[PDB]
């Protein structure tokens, strides 16, 4: 497998036109397997369309000072309302792989999710982190001995949450058709994808913050009763995400579940937002519509293709300063601004 | 006419492609019978895209135990919620004709529905069955002594259930422009298409419910009102259905139709579902709308004009597949679960 | 120095609104409140009656000759019409005969008894006026798994066919149930159990994941949640989330037999009748309460005959006239 191995900023004017820059150093079928989603790929680009449901409004400016973009969640204080989401298998980007990940968002100061599927050896992760915040993203596991084995990993590697994902990832089932370093570390001798249950249930959230010693989010939640019963199972946040369209196919765009999730957390727990995430103005609109703050995937990891780390920190930067200029013109001066944006409601749809 | 003979399995990743993969191998006016509908097609279109105005919602588990895609109708345990639909002559999409989709359905473990414009001899059909469970599709007879006859025949094969199409097959008028063994059997030296009534009236399901001695379906319903009015008169079941849009154009989608029709048959007999159904997703959303089970039609034969009987046999597998992983994303441990559902309403149609 | 009526009598039931009138001349003060009160200031119990202002009848044609028919069938057993005795505490505050005099007028009608954990009759009392009739047993769920055990039971022996297992306490109980006890309960009773007291789709979703063979869609006749909306409101959402999985049963308001039919129309397979059922027994033992029952089968007959039904599945399918208006019109 020949991933790109060169490292470079790049001119992020952009993050679409990086899905199609990265197909040409990418090898195809690592390519794919990126960019690819369930289906014919309808509910991805339902991901992509959803954020055309609601506009936003320029708006006069209240404040003087110039934008701010920094925000807390957890109580750490992070550069811009975005984190790493967790990704499997960078390597199948670049050959500095997760490392490289974790260099870019560390040196532009967020938070790096950790899969438990990565591809590099923590320590490798590490040396690219450099003392930066990281979350440990995990599977339950049907074998209770190895749940205590990943949340003890998560413990001795700093982490300060865990996010428990609620979906299987046998991969999820699309029309058209590397080791495990940190997983192997435990299942080594036991010869146990399948080694986890295809779908969490309210007494896994439960058993799993029971013990993690560590906040725990839900990653997957698309129905505001699932919100719920996570909170009351013990959820220290909710992550609304539906895995970039990876997994349950002809379901919606994952911002249009956002605002009915948002309005039964009321305020309980903080809540991520993922899937689609592509330009500033989504990051807008994601705050205005009740998340703390938004996760990006695949754009850093088609910049990570594209230059390794320096490659993933312009994207990074990309949407920090489109973020800025979106703030300008909606009269925010602070993230907490842009939460109290009013949207104009689209019927129309895509086509308008 | 040279309809494919080959008999293997097929490895269907989705339904959509059997289609193009048959027009290779079909000849050119079989295929075109097959696959073609009323007017410019809107209405098979609108059969399609129907599907994404309902979307599923991904849910966590409430049970441990793996999915069981198993259900019961008319008192029969079948492997999976769908059944064969009731196509004439399966011979313009392979030799082995309704013999090889009966092999397929019973080795399956489903339902098969025979036409009564079958191209097979019923004995020939029964070869394909080999016990399997069977029901008879019959038109309405302007002539009362053919509609003796056929419920004869019926009962006489071992139909557990008799389909009573409202609708009849002159065709449906299309934009772009073998014999029949079972009726033939009954129709010779009578001189008696045009033998059927074009439309049934609640008299005539009176008169076919009062002398089948076997529960009666009334398929191509799309109103409410109608389905009452055919329960009223003695149907057993409602088998909502355009007939995949072979009949009246610009025509709603069929699942748009099939909750409004739920609601008011009101468990008052089964419902079965068809019109569209292309994918797990499709079968679950039409439970979750009201329907007992669904049956398949076009995919199916494309599956046989690929593959005889295994090339079917691929099909119902892939459905039954992936049902299994819809309800592993729905956090639904059976097909009682899948009729619990709530959708997300997509106001915005297909391009969302 | 408890003094309930104990005459035994047929009544000419015109409407089930004067019962209740007419049952405060003859049941003391106290037990009187006790039967016809509810939470608050009783606008949850008003919710209740005028909620079947909200859907709204049509006559329609017949479409078939025979004369109408009530009987239908529930969980196999076959009953006189589409509707129960809900299970109802202390039906001696009524009667001198309580729940044996409810009991003789349910069986000699030929509809199911619901027996309340909290019945001032002994069972042996109780089975004397069944006589052989069906009866289902409610419960609460115990703090102590024997002591469920214990009622599941001797529920089973004393021939019940169904468990109501109610979700809230009214009053060693729990005050309010989860999930995991319906599984505990559905698991060890060796019966289908109904859980009542739902109001919300979701629950009914939870329950019968959690192994109900029934959902009884209640607010206990306005006795718990106060400032909640009348029962009847709720039902449709909870009969498409049910979905045909398991029976419904309704209740909460019933008063005529319109209701019955708006019940059907909406979902429910049968309703149960609570408070008239007392006032007919309060006013005559089990006549009086037969002759309530009586009412509403016959009222149910003509409300048949006017919308063009011929028998119980008619009426669900019927449609309704939606009311944006509510009460006042
Ligand atoms: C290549 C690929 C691998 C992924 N691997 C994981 C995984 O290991 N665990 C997980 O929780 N999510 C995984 N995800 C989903 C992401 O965490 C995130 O929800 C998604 O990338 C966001 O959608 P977007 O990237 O289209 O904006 C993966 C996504 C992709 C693109
Ligand atoms: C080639 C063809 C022939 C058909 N012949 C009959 C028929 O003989 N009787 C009948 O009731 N329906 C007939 N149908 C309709 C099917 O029973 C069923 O309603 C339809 O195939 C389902 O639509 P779908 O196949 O697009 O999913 C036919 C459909 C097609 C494709
Ligand atoms: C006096 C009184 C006592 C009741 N006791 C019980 C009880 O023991 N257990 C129970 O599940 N419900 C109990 N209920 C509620 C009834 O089962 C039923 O839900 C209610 O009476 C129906 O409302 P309605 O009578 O106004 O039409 C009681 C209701 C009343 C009026």
């Amino acid at each position: 497998y020949n991933a790109p191995s060169e490292i470079k900023y790049i001119d992020v004017v952009n993050t679409y036109d990086l899905e199609e820059e990265a197909s040409k150093v990418v090898p195809h079928g690592g390519f794919n397997y990126i960019a690819g989603a369930s289906g014919d790929e309808w509910t991805k680009r339902a991901n992509d369309r959803a954020w055309k449901h609601k506009l936003l409004y320029p708006r006069l400016a209240q404040d003087v000072e110039a934008p701010d973009t920094s925000t807390e969640i957890l109580g750490h204080k992070i550069k811009a309302p975005f984190i790493m989401a967790p990704i499997a298998a960078h390597g199948l980007a670049h050959t500095t792989k997760e490392a490289g990940t974790a260099r870019a968002v560390s040196e532009f100061g967020t938070i790096m999710s950790i899969s438990a599927y990565s591809g590099a050896t923590f320590e490798e992760i590490s040396e690219g982190l450099n003392g930066g915040p990281r979350w440990f993203q995990i599977y339950m596991a049907k074998d209770d001995q190895q749940n205590r084995d990943i949340l003890d990993e998560a413990k001795s590697d700093g982490a300060t949450a865990i996010i428990l994902t609620a979906d299987s990832t046998v991969s999820g089932n699309r029309d058209r058709d590397f080791g495990m370093p940190i997983v192997q570390r435990y299942l080594r001798g036991t010869a146990e994808y399948g080694a986890s249950k295809q779908k969490i249930s309210p007494r896994d959230i439960e058993e799993i913050a029971g013990h993690s010693g560590l906040p725990v989010f839900v990653k997957g939640i698309q129905h505001p009763e699932d919100a719920d019963m996570a909170i009351k199972r013990g959820a220290s946040g909710i992550w609304v995400s539906n895995h970039g369209a990876r997994q349950l196919y002809e379901a919606p765009g994952s911002f249009d579940t956002l605002p009915a999730i948002a309005e039964r957390v009321n305020k309980r727990v903080p809540i991520v937002f993922d899937s689609g995430v592509r330009r500033g103005e989504h990051v807008a609109k994601a705050l205005a519509s009740g998340a703390d703050v938004v996760a990006l995937g695949r754009p850093v990891l088609f910049g990570l293709a594209l230059g390794g780390w320096q490659g993933a920190y312009s994207v990074l930067d990309y949407f920090q300063k489109d973020l800025t200029r979106v703030m300008q013109l909606t009269g925010s001066q602070n993230v907490e601004d842009l939460k109290g944006l009013d949207l104009f409601d689209n019927p129309y749809g895509y086509e308008y």
